[PDB]
């Protein structure tokens, strides 16, 4: 009979009747390839952590209603068993909103098919979908509960609900009742909110243990007092002690000094508190999984976060200094630590243009476009992530430049504009709502619109995407739209159909191959791909979407490439979808190339 | 149909009728695990070599008469097909004698069952043995000749015969005849000798193309003049251009500056000469495979050689330097070069004592010992490598110390002496032929004798090993011996039976685990022996070689990752011959350490 509980009498957890305090690190299994789960988890164990904490992003597991992903890189059950086999306990944060610098804070975009839905509230439509998601997810976690022989010792309900405007306590009571129904009356349920009464007001609930979060800039005494007002008795817990911080494109890369982190960790531990390091490994927002903040600013592909373990899982100075801190309180496992992986510079690899997006429309949109008088959103045309091509014809001669505009600032989030196959430039959420264009009356006007990531924090998480309001040309609303949802992922995996089915340039797919020898024990290795002369796009290797590149803005100039998607003898196909400008016109094919390097550049300006 | 031949008009080889010269590197498949054959060969290719050169060590393949090893790490045919697959031609050096700093120059020790055998000569028993061996090896090599669609473009007959005292030309002509019988009339056959008329005199032969060897210290024009005396027409060839040099235990690790090698290499190539770099990768003398020179000094376990590729295959500054030289003459292949392998320090691993050699004789010698009035050699008791225990009892009281001595210096090569289980010290070939001992009359006198490797060069390659002459005690010949050949390789593989200032020779064992499901573990490592003195080491039953931190220059031994497992613990076993750091009550001293860098140049 295995037990995990709060002992209110002695301000402690009890694990099997014995006092217990956790030292945890965040790892998001959705941001680490499964190939490397055990590697990251074993390094976390060797640092002295006795637990890990993760989020379950609902949108990562239920891409459309009733259609679930629980295998391979989506196998949360396996991740938790792996943690358990390593002797680690788990703090599960299943949401249903998780924030987390992740697309729409984890909420599936198809929730937005009800335009007026009030997310994270007792809206009956939101609740009905949450209920259905919890009926699938929770019974899976039940056998992984500590009391049932698994690792899961506590479970978070919602995520900083106190920061949201709605203050719907009915919603939190409904979550609590349903977590209880599926998981039982013994599991420790808790909430997390910023360490201040203003946040705790709407975040805390009778029957859910109130914890706080705070990083190196906060007064430790003040923070735990804010916690003590809601929980006079029980353990002190900091559920997200920030070891670093998130990035945005075009802003320099956030760091926090190792000393500051080590010093605050020591002081937190010295109080007897349980603590979780956010992040311990950050990893990667592969594909389109990044979030954004409001006013609109997308977080980049790397989630390195300046964590103790780097994006590719490397041991850093920070890691060793935090291990050292932990060692002052607990005995840390003996033996050598698993190393930073070897990285290899495969060097320069030439690409060439295969087809423009406009030429590949047949393969990108095999069931045909949707026609509409006025523009429809991504949600309305049944596309959540990536790109949607919006097409109409010019209703006037524009031999002299005519302004193309979105007067309500409804290009969400970027649009690459062409007229009869001539690029005209870019429309941008907030920054540029008007673009002058030229072409003849009746010319085809194309806007390739990119979802740069759904806001994951604040009031404006109901971020539909696409052209969310009208466009005008010379102040006259443009009508008669042909709208092509683009199955970029399928298409890239069929080599735009070539493999069957068993100043600006036009958005286009550029492809290239490189070989790695077989029979070499240390190849393939992890690497980093760099894009000198390119501008902004999406990159795949052998059909695995590595994420977004944007060396024009930085600070990230390289993307992490994990070894297990690379093949020997058989050619590795790189696909680059360049959106703005490719270095491939001049008759110097050598410039139309990418480079594999053996160190990240996520800092260079 | 493919042709390779000497054209005496262009002073050149012709490959398929067109001018060809080779730029080759030596790699010994016997000194690199097969797990790493493709790695080393591809790194060779990426340096711009169009060929490799290798020795076939006879004793690596015919350990006893008519018992053959050609599988796995002994799969020479596969190695040649691998070279070919990668676009490398092959210069084959099948011996039967190869020198090579390799046990007895490759010659099987069982040839010494004829005590009087004149090795590398017309001795009819030596020839009948060689002929039987050629009759197994050469039919295997015939399909791998260039003309039959394989990689092998030239074949060396013997090895520096000009340096051997015998000068038996009928021996050379016999080899020529047998190689021709098995391989045909088209294969280019050649010889290699030192670049000077004194060496060429007894090493060259009509019908065998004469080549020379030399290194960075020699006048290149004069070396090639000495070749031209013998072959006034044909390709200039340096068959062994020294990129480095051999070591001996107790002497400073040898090195040769990159600048010198690159400089000489460029000079050689510029003359249009074909050339082989000796070594390009050297590798390791695992188990007991190392040789020795006269006066007796054994070469160490590492054959790093200061080669362009390190013992563990790492890309060195020398490697990129010679690559850059080769690039001035031939387009080199494109793409990145396979990397130096990652190395991991597994840290400290504690061992404990398992059993002394003395207490282990049931398992080391399950057949029972051999009795003899006087001592017998390793050969006579049918053991070639490792250790033999010689046992007698003292015929007189020795309360006062008495001289135990080998008046004819007949301890080949080192003996660890105990009386009634009390260590007495060491007798050493050429260095310590007397040792005072004490004990009661009737006490057991034990001498654990080590074959430290059979001389591979010079007159004294007929190196039997063991107690090869009598031992005297207080000037009297000791008699009535009880001799135990020791099956160390089996006993270590069975964990010595049990299966679920000096110390007595003894085996120590410990375990360490490596986690599974970690994409980059296990890794290669280097094992180090702080506090130990001299011994042998096995990991998971694989004999990695000899350690001797007491003499150096080699401190660490190379440990290839593929013998390391994650599914069950890895066992280390040390046989320590002189002094183990394990008597103190601190168990933590009884230990070895794995580190991520080699120390082969200790001062
Ligand atoms: C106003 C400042 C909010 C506190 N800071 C951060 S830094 C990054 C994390 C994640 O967004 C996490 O999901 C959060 O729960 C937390 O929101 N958070
Ligand atoms: C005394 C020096 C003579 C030339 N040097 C060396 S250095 C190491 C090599 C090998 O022993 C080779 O087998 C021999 O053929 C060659 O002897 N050799
Ligand atoms: C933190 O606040 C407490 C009062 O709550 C104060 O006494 C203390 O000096 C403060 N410490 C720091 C480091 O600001
Ligand atoms: C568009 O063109 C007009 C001239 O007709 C000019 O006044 C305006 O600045 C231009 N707008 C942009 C956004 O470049
Ligand atoms: C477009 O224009 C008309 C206003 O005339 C309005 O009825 C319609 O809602 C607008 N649609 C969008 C998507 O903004
Ligand atoms: C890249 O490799 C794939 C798979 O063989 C092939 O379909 C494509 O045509 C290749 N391009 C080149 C230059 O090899
Ligand atoms: C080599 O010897 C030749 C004469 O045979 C001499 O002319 C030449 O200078 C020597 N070369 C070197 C580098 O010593
Ligand atoms: C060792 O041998 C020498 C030879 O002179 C002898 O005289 C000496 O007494 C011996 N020493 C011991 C400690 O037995
Ligand atoms: C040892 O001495 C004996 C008796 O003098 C002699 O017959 C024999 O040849 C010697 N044996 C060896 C191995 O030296
Ligand atoms: C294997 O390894 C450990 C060292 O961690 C050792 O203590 C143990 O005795 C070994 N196992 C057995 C069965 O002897
Ligand atoms: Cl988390
Ligand atoms: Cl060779």
């Amino acid at each position: 009979q295995r037990m995990f509980e709060i002992d209110y009498s002695r301000d402690s957890f009890l694990k099997d009747g014995q006092p217990f305090r956790y030292i945890s690190g965040s790892i998001h299994y959705s941001r680490v390839p499964r190939f490397y789960w055990k590697d990251r988890l074993l390094k976390m164990k060797m640092a002295g952590l006795n637990a890990i904490q993760t989020y379950v992003p609902w949108n990562f597991h239920e891409p459309w209603p009733g259609q679930y992903q629980f295998s391979e890189d989506h196998d949360v059950e396996y991740f938790l068993r792996l943690a358990h086999e390593l002797g680690l306990l788990v703090i599960l944060r299943p949401g249903p909103y998780i924030c987390a610098e992740w697309e729409m804070g984890g909420l599936p975009a198809w929730l937005l098919e009800k335009e007026s839905i009030l997310l994270r509230s007792s809206d009956p439509d939101y609740l009905a979908a949450v209920d259905k998601w919890l009926g699938v997810l929770l019974p899976k976690m039940k056998p992984l509960l500590y009391q049932n022989g698994g690792p899961v010792i506590t479970v978070q309900v919602e995520n900083e609900y106190g920061s949201y405007f709605a203050c719907d306590f009915d919603y939190l009571r409904f979550l609590q009742k349903r977590f209880r129904h599926h998981l039982g009356d013994d599991v420790v349920l808790f909430t997390t909110d910023g360490a201040h009464k203003t946040f705790l007001k709407c975040g805390a609930l009778q029957g859910l243990y109130t914890t706080v979060d705070f990083g190196t800039g906060s007064n430790i005494t003040d923070a735990f007092l804010s916690q003590r007002k809601c929980e006079p008795k029980g353990p002190l817990i900091n559920s997200e002690f920030y070891t670093g911080w998130l990035d945005h494109w075009g802003q320099p890369h956030s760091t926090i000094k190792t000393e500051a982190v080590a010093s605050s960790l020591y002081d937190i531990l010295a109080r007897g508190a349980s603590v979780n390091l956010y992040m311990f490994i950050g990893g990667t927002n592969f594909a389109y999984w990044n979030g954004a903040n409001s006013p609109y600013a997308a977080q980049p592909t790397s989630y390195d976060y300046d964590a103790p373990l780097s994006e590719a899982g490397d041991l850093t100075e920070k890691y060793f200094a935090l291990r050292n801190i932990i060692q002052k309180f607990e005995k840390v496992p003996e033996g050598p630590i698993p190393p930073s992986t070897p990285k290899f510079a495969y060097g320069k690899v030439t690409l060439e243009k295969l087809k423009t997006v406009g030429a590949a429309l047949d393969i990108l949109c095999p069931s045909g476009p949707i026609k509409s008088l006025y523009p429809l959103t991504f949600i309305q045309v049944k596309q959540h992530y990536g790109f949607v091509l919006y097409r109409t014809t010019l209703p006037q001669d524009c031999s002299n430049p005519a302004p193309l505009s979105s007067p309500l600032n409804g290009v969400h989030d970027r649009a690459y504009v062409a007229v009869d196959g001539i690029p005209q430039g870019v429309l941008e959420r907030n920054n540029v709502i008007t673009l002058n264009i030229t072409g003849k009356a009746g010319a085809t006007l194309d806007l390739l619109v990119e979802n740069m990531g759904r806001v994951n924090y604040g009031a404006y998480i109901n971020d539909f995407k696409g052209l969310v309001s009208n466009l005008t040309l010379s102040s006259n609303i443009l009508t008669d739209w042909t709208i092509f949802p683009l199955d970029t992922e399928d298409a890239v995996r069929s080599h735009l159909g070539g493999w069957g089915h068993r100043n600006y340039t036009l958005p286009a797919f550029y492809m290239g191959n490189f070989s790695i020898p077989s029979g070499i024990p240390d190849l393939p290795q992890d690497t980093f791909i760099q894009f000198p002369g390119w501008t902004k796009g999406q990159v795949w290797i052998n059909g695995f979407n590595l994420g977004r590149y944007w060396p024009a803005r930085g600070p990230q100039l390289t993307l992490f490439v994990p070894q297990h998607i690379l093949m020997t003898s058989a050619p590795n196909t790189i696909t680059v979808l360049e959106l703005e400008w490719a270095p491939c016109s001049s008759d110097d094919p050598e410039l139309c190339a990418v480079t594999f390097v053996d160190r990240p550049v996520i800092g260079s300006s």
